[PDB]
């Protein structure tokens, strides 16, 4: 059972910004969350092959990591902030989705949540 084909991180007719939210999602936000001890399980990509986790794909649709968001915003990939926190917001509930309840996988999301939504509540406001 393979892996699909990573999220897009690159479309030059998509219709982007640079906006200051934006900048502080990846100074602030992408940054501290990817340097924590808990971070390398979203760094990438989940590769359910050497997991051997066959039904990964079949059950997460909508897959997202940091590694791809990183690559987002080093692209300006986004339009506003609200798409990229969508992003971080999927990463999570995907987790909590696939995983059983106290899973060490699931406390490492909880951990990094936890900062996430502490940095969100420190959003500037738009400039
Ligand atoms: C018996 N045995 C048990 C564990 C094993 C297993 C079970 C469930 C997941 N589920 C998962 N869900 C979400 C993610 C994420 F991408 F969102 F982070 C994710 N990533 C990811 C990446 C690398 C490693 Cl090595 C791991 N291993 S781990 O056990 O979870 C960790 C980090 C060492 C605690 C996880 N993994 C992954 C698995 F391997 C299956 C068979």
């Amino acid at each position: 059972s393979m892996n699909p084909p990573p999220p897009e991180t690159s479309n030059p007719n998509k219709p982007k910004r640079q906006t200051n939210q934006l900048q502080y999602l990846l100074r602030v936000v992408l940054k501290t969350l990817w340097k924590h001890q808990f971070a390398w399980p979203f760094q990438q990509p989940v590769d359910a092959v050497k997991l051997n986790l066959p039904d990964y794909y079949k059950i997460i649709k909508t897959p997202m990591d940091m590694g791809t968001i990183k690559k987002r915003l080093e692209n300006n990939y986004y339009w506003n902030a609200q798409e990229c926190i969508q992003d971080f917001n999927t990463m999570f509930t995907n987790c909590y989705i696939y995983n059983k309840p106290g899973d060490d996988i699931v406390l490492m999301a909880e951990a990094l949540e936890k900062l996430f939504l502490q940095k969100i509540n420190e959003l500037p406001t738009e400039e």
